[PDB]
Formats: structure tokens, C-alpha cells, sequence
């Protein structure tokens, strides 16, 4: 059903552009998005934008799904054996190094915009598999597995690194409750409980605990995902089931809603044709050249260094085209930018949005054409 | 599994007495329970206690289940055919008039305390089916059906009436969003979507909408339940499945938690032996005498007026004892009181807590004893 998810996501995003551009609505849009939301429990005060609660919740859910999927892969999929997994793993850590270094060389010594290094290293899984299904039955399953693997390794990678990078903000209290929640998840797993709702509840406790950090509130859902039992011991599996239940939500609701909230950027406000500012052009360079070159190069080096490829997908032609398709960070990149530029500046977020819009919509159209003939 | 639900409920409530009495903890308990919680969306300012967000959530869920159940009954159970349902229904509207009138005649003309009329008219379904399950295989299923139907008709009844009674507080915006949400549930049913999470979501939107009224945020879950598709048309059913998923939660988590939060009352603070104040004794009389007499009398009158009884349960002996067992309002009576007195007084709530604690723990024990000697004994050899 990843065909309809793509079109509903693109309808949502385009509708968001229309929302944030046309004058009659583009005021309501922003006054809604930038509206202060704050909760007070006695002396406890948490305050964020509408956009920050929306983002933290939606990405919590999304990365709950990603957690489930990456576990499934790590134990029962393309990421289980050290043999099969080598090719996507190498293709990923090479598909992040090149985009980052091509954006950092393009962003030499700017302590503000340095921090957005993990922006080109994103890949909107939904939009990648969204354009990949537009080709239809001509598309092999090794390809869809490979791409859906790359997206996750890279995105979870970026989230993890950025999580380890900004720690200056988390209180000892929140860290304590976080630790005890994660502990409860662990003990609950090793004592083996089928009932998945409990894992979700404890999970929400963890989320609430680490709420003052978008990357940690996101990483919460991943922790929860990792800690839901997989084994078919029950006769049925709870993680597989929950993933199955999630997939249509996060595809028809969560992602299109996030896109509707975070992909809107004003062009009717300002569109200076000089998209050469180090964020737009550094990002575009990091995505349109960084992704395919990284993937392809590290795949040459992969093949040389004894490590073979994923069966019946032409390694020279199709793999590199997928490498281009990874150059559409669309939604995921928007989030990363909304993590690296949310606290620093309202206008760096928008030029990043523009830069990744250009870098995404182009690489999806460009990547499409080189693939419709293969 | 209502045998372990009962004991976990009583362990919860007893632990709540312990919590609310011993000096070393009963302060933390109250500063936790009365802690202000408020949410601000630009100009939107919504504030309650800990206890009110807790109560509204828990009762929303509980009555989501109750809604599902009362629907299933209303179309496929003992409330479906106008024939069968006659006996429980008649047994109910009398088991509510008598408690109320026994409490209002005992609370004549005190505008503060009048409003707590529907307090004896409650029955803690979990506690009743809890004590009833202590008697074991001696207990016929017609009896548990009967009681679980009585509790529901009386409680949903009181919640409906009380919902109609206080309307003064609802802003027009909240009612607008409410109505449009309800309408979404309707159209969603009539276009038939098996996916049940959607109904739940729109339900939450409705809940948030009417949140400034515990009775309406409670009745919201009942609306949601009433609007989830029932037919086995899918091959499977969404309502039955959901209800089945709820049954453990609402019995192991929701109810015991609610008890732990709302059943705690101080005795080591004050226990003036004169529980003769019109609330304690009014409620006591409304539950201990109002419930059994109402049920039994309306059942005499039911049997006379052509309307028979539910099969193989001794209508004279057991029905009336179930009538007493309806007289344990514990958890539900606490909620109704916490609705009728919360805004007006924090100490009328506590004397109601006392009065219904007395009225409950007495009729539970009294009702037990007249029932252990009306069941036929499972012999062993
Ligand atoms: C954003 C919102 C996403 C999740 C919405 C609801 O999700 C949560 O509620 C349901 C409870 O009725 C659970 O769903 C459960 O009951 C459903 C039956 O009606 C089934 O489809 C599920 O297989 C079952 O697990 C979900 O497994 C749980 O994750």
C-alpha cells in the first residue's frame, strides 16, 4: 500500500505549500503552527510550540514503527546475518559520510549552521518507496528491501548521533525517570509479557520524561520498539502484529500530517533567486551529489572488498539509481533541520526547508528518469 | 476474571485507606492528589486537579466499556427483546427511586446537598460481581447477568440524568465541536469502517471538547461505545473485539487505580462518632434500605403486573439479596459525589466518602451472609 501513502503524502505536502503561500490562509497557518502550548503541573512547566508537540508526538510514533522494523530486520531480515547485512550497512555509512562532508566543506566554520550536518544524510523512506512504486511491477523486491534498509540505517543513525551530541539540556530528574522506565521495559521483556499495551504505556512514561528534547523524545519510540517481544512463542507475535497495525496509521495519518505541518514554506513571502547561501546550496550539494556518490563509491569498494550484492538487482546500474533515490530526504530532512535549527533561528529553518525542497523534488524526478529505462 | 479483579480492587482501596491515614504518607498523598494541573494553548486555559484529570480519564474508559456492553445487550443480550429486558429494567427504575427518595426525605431542603441525590443510586459493578464471585460455582449465571445489568442501568441512568441537570457550564464552542464530533462518529458508522482506532480518536476529540464537565466527558465514552459498529459483517466484529480487549484493562488497571485515588479518606484526621449528619446517614439509609426495598418491591409489583422473572434464580429469596448487593455503591458513588460536591465543597465530598464507605462495606458483608445460605452446595466425593 506504499503507492497510496506516497500520493497522500505528496497531496498533503503540496496542500501545505498552498496553505503557507496564499495570503488568505498563510496567516492562520502560522498563527496556528506557532501558537504557544504549555502544561503546568504544580511547579512543573513544560512549554513548546504547536509544531513542537506535533513533531515530538508524530516522530515518536514514526520511530516506534522504525524501531519495530529495524528489530525485525536485525533478527529475521536483511540485517540478521553478518553476511547479508554487510552490503546495506556499508552502503549506508558511506551514504552519510559523503553527504555530510560535502555539506561541511560547503559550510566550513559556521558554528550556527555546522550543527545541521546531519540534514542531507536523511532519506524520507515513505517518499522513496513512494516514487519506487510508481514504476510498478518492473521493480524487484531486493531493491525495495535495500532502500527501506538504507533509509532506516541512515535516519536512525543521524537520530542516534544527534542524540549523543546535545545532552546539555536534560535534567537529572528526567534522566532518572527515563532510566527507570527503560529498566521496566527490560524487566518486562525478560519476564516475557505478550500484552503489548503495557509496553506502550511505559513507553509514554519514557516519552513524557524526556519530552524536553525532540531527539530523545523521538529516540523514546525507538527504545519502546526495540523492547517489544518478537518471538512467535505465544503462537502469535506482538511486535509483528503492532507493526502491522501501525503501518497504515503512520503512512496515511502521521506522515501526511507532519508533512502538512512541517513542509509549508513561504515563497509568496520571499524568494530571492540566490539559493547559493551555504545552507540551501550546501544541502542541495549534500543530497543531489552526496547521496549517489557516497552509495555508489562505497559499493564499488564493497564489491572489491569481498562483500557481494543483494541478488537480482543490477549492482552497477540500479543500485546507484537507488543511491540517487536516497537523495530525497524530504520529510526526514525537515525534521532533522527542525532539530538543529529549532532553538537557534526561525529563518535558518526555512532556508533549510527550501534547500531540501529543491534538493528533494529534483532528485526524485531525476532519479525516476534514470530508472524508468533500467 | 472478575474474581481477581475484585481482590485487586479491594487491595487497591484498602491500600488507599492506609495511604490516606498514616501520617508519614497521607500528606504526600493529598499534595499529590490536589496538585494543580493546567494546559495552555495560546488563549485556551484548562485547569483541574490531579484527581479530576485522573477521574475523567478513568471514567471515560470505564464507560467506553459500559457503552459497548449496554449496546451488545441492547441488541443481542438481556436488553434486546422488550420481553426479557422488562424484569431488569423494572427492577432498576425502582432501585433508584427508592434510594433517592430515602435520601431526599433525609435531606429535605438543603440546596447544597440536594444535588447529591443520585449518590445512593449507584452500584459498583466490579465490587458487586466481586463479592458474588466469592461464593463460587454456587452462583447462577442469570444472577451475574441480572446484577451486571442492574448496575449498568442505574449508573448510566444517573450519569444521563446528571448530564441533563448541569448544562450551565458548557461554552458554545465546546458544544459545537462536540456536536460535529458526534456527527463524525455517526457518518463514520453509517459509512461503516471496521477500523476502530478512528472512532477512538474522534472520541478523544469529543472528550477534550466537553472536558470542562466530568459528566459529559464521562458520557462521551458511552457515546463512542454506542457508535462503534457491532455487526459480524466483517467476519469479525470491531465492537466485540474491542470490548474483549478492554475487559482486562478496566478490571486490573482502570478500576483499582480509580479506587486508589478516590477511596482514600482520613480517619486519623477526624472521626466524630456522630455520622448522623444528613449526608452520612442520608446516604447510609439510601443504600442499605433504599436499594433492597426498591428492587424487591418493584419486583413484587413486576411479578404481579404480568412481567415474569429471569429463569432459575429464586425470585423471592435470591433476587432480593442481589437487591442488597446493589447497595454497594463504593467506587461509583464516590464518583457521583465527586461530581455533585467537588465545586461546592471539599469536605462534603469526604463525608459522602465516609457515609458510602460505611454503607458499602456493611451491605457487602450483610448481603454476603444472607446469600451464602440460599445457594445449593457443590458436593464432593
Ligand atoms: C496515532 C494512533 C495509533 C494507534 C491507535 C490505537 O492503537 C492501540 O489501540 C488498539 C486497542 O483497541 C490496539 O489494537 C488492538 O485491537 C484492535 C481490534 O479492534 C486490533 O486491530 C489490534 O490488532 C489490537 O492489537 C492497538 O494494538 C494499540 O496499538
Amino acid at each position: 500500500s506504499d503507492a497510496s501513502g506516497g500520493i497522500i503524502l505528496i497531496i498533503a505536502a503540496i496542500l501545505a505549500m498552498i496553505m503557507a503561500n496564499s495570503g488568505a490562509t498563510s496567516g492562520w497557518y502560522h498563527d496556528f503552527l506557532e501558537t504557544p502550548v504549555q502544561l503546568r503541573v504544580g511547579s512543573l512547566e513544560i512549554n513548546k510550540n504547536m509544531l513542537l508537540w506535533i513533531n515530538d508526538a508524530l516522530m515518536a510514533v514514526f520511530f516506534l514503527l522504525v524501531g519495530l522494523e529495524v528489530k525485525r530486520e536485525l533478527m529475521q531480515g536483511s540485517l540478521a546475518s553478518l553476511r547479508q547485512a554487510a552490503f546495506p550497512v556499508i552502503a549506508a555509512i558511506g551514504g552519510m559520510i559523503v553527504p555530510t562532508l560535502l555539506y561541511l566543506a560547503f559550510n566550513y566554520a559556521d558554528p550556527i549552521t555546522r550543527e545541521g550536518w546531519a540534514i542531507p544524510a536523511a532519506t524520507d523512506i515513505a517518499f522513496a518507496l513512494g516514487v519506487l512504486a510508481l514504476l510498478g511491477s518492473r521493480v524487484p523486491l531486493a531493491l525495495k528491501i535495500f532502500l527501506m534498509a538504507l533509509a532506516i540505517i541512515d535516519d536512525l543513525g543521524a537520530i542516534i548521533i544527534i542524540a549523543l551530541f546535545y545532552t546539555n539540556d536534560l535534567s537529572m530528574a528526567s534522566l532518572g525517570v527515563a532510566a527507570v522506565a527503560i529498566a521496566v521495559l527490560a524487566v518486562l521483556n525478560l519476564c516475557g509479557a505478550r500484552r503489548t499495551g503495557v509496553y506502550i504505556l511505559v513507553g509514554v512514561v519514557l516519552w513524557t520524561a524526556v519530552l524536553k528534547s525532540g531527539v530523545h523524545a523521538t529516540l523514546a519510540g525507538v527504545i519502546v520498539g526495540f523492547f517489544i517481544p518478537l518471538k512467535e512463542k505465544h503462537g502469535r507475535s506482538p511486535a509483528k502484529r503492532l507493526e502491522h497495525v501501525l503501518h497504515p496509521w503512520v503512512a496515511y495519518l502521521i506522515l501526511p500530517l507532519f508533512a502538512f505541518a512541517n513542509a509549508g514554506v513561504s515563497l509568496g513571502g520571499v524568494t530571492l533567486d540566490g539559493l547559493t547561501s551555504i545552507l540551501p546550496l550546501g544541502i542541495i550539494a549534500g543530497m543531489l551529489i552526496g547521496k549517489p556518490l557516497g552509495i555508489s563509491l562505497f559499493c564499488w569498494l564493497a564489491l572489491r572488498l569481498k562483500l557481494a550484492h543483494l541478488p537480482e538487482g543490477t549492482t552497477y546500474q540500479q543500485i546507484m539509481v537507488v543511491g540517487i533515490l536516497c537523495g530525497i530526504g524530504f520529510t526526514m530532512s525537515i525534521f532533522i533541520a527542525s532539530l538543529a535549527f529549532g532553538s537557534v533561528d526561525p529563518e535558518l529553518i526555512n532556508w533549510a526547508k527550501l534547500g531540501i525542497l529543491v534538493g528533494s523534488i529534483s532528485s526524485a524526478v531525476i532519479g525516476y528518469s534514470w530508472l524508468r529505462v533500467r
